[PDB]
């Protein structure tokens, strides 16, 4: 039962990893 407590530690660590992880002058006053 070893190998589906590494799995999650494996997916845990996977997730943790996861989270872990021009313009005119005309067009200043045109827009307005």
């Amino acid at each position: 039962x070893x190998x589906x407590x590494x799995x999650x530690x494996x997916x845990x660590x996977x997730x943790x990893x996861x989270x872990x992880x021009l313009l005119s002058k005309q067009r200043r006053r045109a827009v307005v």
